[PDB]
């Protein structure tokens, strides 16, 4: 990484620092991830990402491995969904844009998911935007690759806000639907301008889900009561109408979000099926101002 000149700290990820950086030889502008430990499977895992190429997936440019330290070099985008959400909070993000972004992330998930790759940690901060109206997923596949801790190397708390219930209930094996749950929460959040489930511990996170969606049981979620962290003592909350959860959203939109938020990971709509949902009948791609 003597072939890069650091330009600035873009932020602390799970895995370490991400820098905006400039290739001193090639002139190219990049994001550089330092990864904190390296280990064999991780290198093989990274190296499959190199080939997982999609317009809605931030490109993995190169993997550099020297002096036992690890660096990931990605295409660079100029803004993330959060700063855009902040920027645009007085009036909210126009619904046509919300729809465009949802549709492109869905296209993204459909791609990775059909190759078996999960994100496992989607959030406004890894959703990245550009001036041409594109939105792209960042850090695909890095969770299986490295692991996830509680505190980042900088003991910033990793957020729970987008985590799927089956994860919090301790299922050791999850599928792609965990990303659908996350994207669902991010959708609601775009629509309303406030995180759907801002939990600040695992039980607070689980109990906020429960309060909005009803405490899961064997009727809505076969098999639920016998998952590791399920306690028959959970307070027994009633399910709220979605007209109340995401008010301004129209029917096709409340209908999609619903199926992305199904309790049973098995019944949860896949990316592929979401893409075909009536909500996208009128989908376009506007340019965000920026
Ligand atoms: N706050 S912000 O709007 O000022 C802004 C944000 C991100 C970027 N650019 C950018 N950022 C990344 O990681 C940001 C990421 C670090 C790890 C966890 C989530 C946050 C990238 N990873 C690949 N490519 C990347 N490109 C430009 C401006």
């Amino acid at each position: 990484m003597e072939n890069f000149q650091k330009v600035e700290k873009i932020g602390e990820g799970t895995y370490g620092v991400v820098y905006k950086a400039r290739n001193k030889l090639t002139g190219e502008v990049v994001a550089l991830k330092k990864i904190r430990l390296v280990p064999s499977t991780a290198i093989r895992e990274i190296s499959l990402l190199k080939e997982l190429n999609h317009p809605n997936i931030v490109k993995l440019l190169d993997v550099i491995h020297t002096e036992n330290k690890l660096y990931l070099v990605f295409e660079f985008l100029h803004q993330d969904l959060k700063k855009f959400m902040d920027a645009s909070a007085l009036t909210g993000i126009p619904l046509p844009l919300i729809k465009s972004y949802l549709f492109q992330l869905l296209q993204g998930l459909a791609f990775c998911h059909s190759h078996r790759v999960l994100h496992r940690d989607l959030k406004p901060q890894n959703l990245l935007i550009n001036t041409e109206g594109a939105i792209k997923l960042a850090d695909f596949g890095l969770a299986r690759a490295f692991g996830v801790p509680v505190r980042t190397y900088t003991h910033e708390v990793v957020t729970l806000w987008y985590r799927a219930p089956e994860i919090l209930l301790g299922c050791k094996y999850y599928s792609t639907a965990v990303d659908i749950w996350s994207l669902g929460c991010i959708f609601a959040e775009m629509v309303t301008r406030r995180a759907l489930f801002p939990g600040d511990s695992e039980i607070d996170q689980l109990f906020r889900i429960f309060r909005t969606l009803g405490t899961p049981d064997e009727v809505v979620w076969p098999g639920v009561t016998s998952m590791p962290d399920y306690k028959p003592s959970f307070p027994k909350w009633a399910r709220q109408d979605f007209s109340k959860v995401v008010p301004p959203l129209d029917e096709d939109g409340r209908s999609l979000l619903s199926q992305m938020l199904h309790y049973d990971p098995n019944k949860r709509i896949s990316a592929k099926a979401a893409l075909a949902h009536p909500f996208f009948q009128d989908v376009t791609k506007p340019v965000p101002h920026l």
